[PDB]
């Protein structure tokens, strides 16, 4: 879906509708804290709207927006168009970004930073909205087909007539109740998103591609836009319950992957081109290290980078990881100083490390973040 940097456009309509829908379907026996948090959420509507359109204008966006894609069947963005990386990486997809930003959103909310929290939730919904288009889950880029942009423009112009005001049931009913059943946010979000993405991919082949009429496009937009609104409303519902009761999805679960969200200082020369590594040390003195290298230029001055690391051992708990750090090693003969501003480490949908740094890492040195 289209979206403008000022927080207007199809993307903004989906989240704005998502809140109204929720308000409409909210059952009377819904907890009081949920009602209050929704009021705080409506108070911050413009940040939800800005976050919903922001990823397309984010200056450190991938050249092709690879991560805005995800095939629910193959489980990747364009087969491996990021340009798949073995032994170190973990390419981001629309699906993983929903999880990343969802974790950031709950974290900020829990500390009363509603402004930042809502912006993050907004970004998470941008990615869900995308996977609910016909083209994104089918992995059909703008380069691959002219119908891609054309379809999103068709939708943008008619967005007003595709708004829905309810999912068709109250929150105490099946659709919403199901959302709350699985405490493992991550396992849930993946399946929930898969269902909508499969419907979008089907719609592409049966109605939204360039082989179809314009009465077909109307039907395709009506269905996928309705589903986008419906699914967003559910995500918001889940969010409100999670932030209101302080539900934690990481509990007891093994840590199979770690996600690092790094903000590089905006100061002159803060970015670097040297080899960067992220490492962990376990209580038992066992260590693992991965090279941080997604890319197209990582660690640019003022950028925000995401890395996902898969752990070797699969029986570890969060408390088992004694230390974590970042280490830099020179590329050429002269070290390239690096100045990170902050680093957050996410495990099982929970921000486990929120570390401000704001200092140079001049040469070949290690810097503990935990
Ligand atoms: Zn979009």
């Amino acid at each position: 879906w289209d979206g403008k940097i000022d927080g207007t456009g199809t993307h903004a309509m989906i989240v704005t509708q998502g809140v109204s829908i929720l308000e409409n379907d909210l059952s009377k026996n819904e907890p009081e804290s949920v009602r209050k948090n929704l009021e705080i959420l409506k108070e911050n509507m413009h940040e939800l709207q800005l976050g919903s359109t922001y990823p397309d204008y984010d200056k450190n966006a991938y050249d092709l927006y690879q991560d805005h894609f995800w095939d629910p069947d193959t489980d990747n963005n364009f087969s491996k168009d990021n340009s798949w990386y073995l032994a170190y990486s973990i390419p981001d997809t629309g699906e993983s970004q929903i999880r990343k930003f969802s974790a950031l959103a709950r974290y900020e909310w829990q500390r009363g930073n509603y402004k930042q929290a809502t912006f993050y939730l907004g970004e998470a919904m941008h990615y869900f909205g995308d996977i609910d288009t016909p083209y994104h889950p089918a992995n059909v880029t703008a380069v691959d087909s002219a119908g891609h942009v054309k379809f999103e423009t068709f939708a943008e112009e008619r967005k007003e007539q595709y708004k829905i005001n309810t999912v068709g049931c109250k929150t105490n009913e099946d659709f919403y109740a199901d959302i709350l059943k699985n405490k493992d946010f991550n396992a849930w979000s993946k399946e929930y998103a898969r269902g909508f993405a499969k419907t979008g991919k089907s719609i592409y082949y049966s109605h939204a591609s360039m082989s179809h009429s314009w009465d077909d496009w109307d039907y395709a937009a009506k269905v996928t836009l309705a589903n986008s609104q419906k699914g967003t409303a559910g995500y918001i519902y889940r969010f409100l319950h999670d932030v209101s009761e302080g539900n934690d999805p990481s509990v007891g679960k093994n840590v199979k992957e770690l996600v690092a969200y790094i903000s590089t200082s905006g100061e002159k020369d803060a970015g670097t081109d040297d080899y960067m590594y992220f490492g962990i040390k376990t209580k038992d003195g066992k260590t693992q290290e991965w090279e941080m290298d997604n890319p197209g230029n990582d660690f640019m001055t003022g950028s925000k980078d995401t890395y996902t690391f898969k752990l070797k051992d699969e029986n570890l708990k969060i408390d088992d990881i004694q230390n974590m750090w970042i280490r830099k090693r020179k590329y050429t003969a002269f070290p390239d100083a690096y100045k990170p501003e902050n680093i957050k480490v996410i495990a099982n949908g929970k921000v486990v490390v929120d570390k401000d740094i704001n200092e140079w890492i001049s040469g070949n040195s290690t810097y503990n973040i935990k």
